[PDB]
């Protein structure tokens, strides 16, 4: 795989928003998540539709696609990371400038709606990115999950490529829809302790694809769909969904024969999952439509919308070791200078 | 293609359920579309999942598919006809009896979430299946629009197999979120003129295919979704979206090379789009996302979420006379 250099304390980091315009929505958490940052020395670039708006989106598709080019083509810049997420990524797919990504290579991280960057970037050029921390939902979280947010952002990135990487687990965390957007805090959240199960046995090590479900509809079938192939690791994470989603969203991985090729399957944490009142949680609703398709299951990583959030390289060889309940990165996934 | 023998006035209807489990959460529209059917002349049969409820559906995945197969091995039924919609029924396809649909092919019915149906089963069996009413919304509405939907309907599905049919325009149409499930009538629904526009000149003939887009994505990439080819007509409709989910729903189709394939796009109208105060209406969001292409584009049919409803035949052609404003069906689409 193609790999970007390795982050270090002090780089700089370029910022843009590929859909929705939280840097003026949500513009007091956005300003506390660039503290953040700073705070802990790095530089910042804001991207060119900083603070604009175009109703529920940043700009025009051609606008957003050249607000990342920009960035692409800063040799200062070592790290492009998506400000917020949104519904709207994968419209850019057409007029990023591929090429630039190839001679270029730096580290690209988000989640959510920009996995259509993610994925369609490892698509067209076989750049390992990450599904980890948007500036906004994750480094403007007040304290204390955004330090454990970062603990796993900087421990990833900066770390000797060197032996296997085996991840913590965070000992607790929330996905509550409060103190978003203001100085303080309404009250704490919630923290629950975390209930992440090893369903199957044995170890199971393959490639990791995969992203937001529901964002992948947006460039299935496509040229910008990375081809799901024998042996790989699903990674899937979805937020907010109805049941009646999560259903249709597993049955279209099915006739897709998606379960037929996979060793086996993440799902990251579901923020604010609505059940309907059936009580079943979505690994349920999976095992009814893998239909006797035995696959080993690590249900509730935490590399999803709750807080905490995990750093997850994309494209590169992880193993899940279901016995020991610990889940490894195996492959080298930055350039070891 | 595969096809269906006509409907006659006095045949069976069967209904069933194959996502939400509105002949409980609907009871009151259910019965009044029940009573307006019977009321015709049609016979009724009953899916055996009507009356159940398994919260967010009407039951297990493989009971769904039991519910609709039995319908078609049912040889008094010639119509098989979607209660409702939901989010769901994409999970019946490797369930579903292909071979049996081939032996004995039926009108199948519906619209939504239906369309994983109506798009699977013309891809595995090539029967020519119908974008069109489902029980309880569609014949749960109240008159006067529901006349004008049961018109269309009665007209597709019985008129003899000769000569092109063209669509008749509605008058007015709603897409008011009023008067769903209530015994009584508050008032009748806000009527606005049909606003329908051709955007194009000349006249396009091609194959129709799509439905639902949004339930398009849970078929995608499979043996079920029926592949798009050089010459097609897209008719694509959705409802209820913001606009944010149809600029995302359109560039899908454009990164899947659609744009490059098809001769016109039929958009339906859209029921109560939400334009995020941008005042923009989706034909304006297909325009960016078309990027210069020259497509042209029959914005407004009425075959959709919207009140009244027309039938639609899908997978053959249709002739669009953008120059006269019309649109109609050209292939044979009953026995
Ligand atoms: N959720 C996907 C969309 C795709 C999908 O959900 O299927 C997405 O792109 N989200 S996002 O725009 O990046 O938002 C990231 C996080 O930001 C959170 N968030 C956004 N606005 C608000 C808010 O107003 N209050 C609380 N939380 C909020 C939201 O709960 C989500 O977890
Ligand atoms: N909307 C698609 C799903 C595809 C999608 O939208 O992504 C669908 O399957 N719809 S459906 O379950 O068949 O619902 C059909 C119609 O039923 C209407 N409806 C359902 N419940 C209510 C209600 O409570 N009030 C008013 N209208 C309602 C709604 O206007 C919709 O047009």
């Amino acid at each position: 795989p193609l790999l970007a250099a390795p982050l270090a304390v002090g780089d700089t980091i370029g910022f843009f928003s590929s859909s929705a315009p939280a840097t003026v929505t949500a513009k007091n958490r956005f300003f506390r998540g660039v503290e953040f940052l700073q705070r802990k020395g790095f530089k910042l670039v804001s991207g060119k539709l900083t603070g604009k708006t175009d109703f529920y989106r940043s700009g025009t598709i051609k606008e957003r696609a050249q607000e990342f080019n920009e960035l692409v083509y800063n040799p200062d810049i070592t790290c492009i990371m998506s400000t917020i997420g949104g519904d709207n990524s994968n419209s850019l797919l057409p007029f990023l400038d591929y090429d630039a990504i190839i001679a270029n290579p730096k580290i690209i991280i988000g989640y959510a709606d920009t996995t259509a960057l993610l994925a369609g970037i490892y698509a067209k050029t076989g750049l390992i990115t990450f599904y980890g921390p948007a500036l906004i939902p994750s480094f403007g979280e007040h304290p204390p999950l955004v330090d454990i947010t970062y603990e796993s952002f900087i421990k990833i990135l900066t770390r000797k490529q060197s032996g296997i990487y085996t991840y913590t687990l965070p000992e607790k965390w929330s996905d509550e829809s409060i103190n978003w957007n203001e100085n303080k805090i309404l009250r704490p959240k919630k923290l629950y302790k975390n209930n992440c199960a090893f369903y199957g046995s044995g170890k199971v090590e393959g490639r990791v694809i995969g992203g937001n479900l529901n964002t992948l509809t947006g460039i299935w079938g496509s040229e910008w769909m990375p081809e799901i192939r024998n042996g790989d690791i699903l990674f899937i994470e979805d937020s907010r969904k109805s049941i009646a989603t999560v259903e249709r969203l597993f049955s279209m991985l099915k006739l897709n024969r998606v379960f037929d090729k996979v060793s086996a399957i993440i799902l990251g944490k579901h923020e604010l999952f609505d059940c309907a009142g059936s009580k079943r949680r979505p690994y349920e609703v999976l095992t009814e439509v893998l239909d006797g398709k035995q696959i080993p299951v690590l249900d509730g990583f935490d590399c999803s919308h709750t807080h905490p959030m995990l750093t997850l390289p994309l494209g590169v060889k992880l193993a899940i070791d279901f016995d020991n309940k610990n889940i490894s990165i195996t492959e080298q996934y930055l350039s070891t200078e």
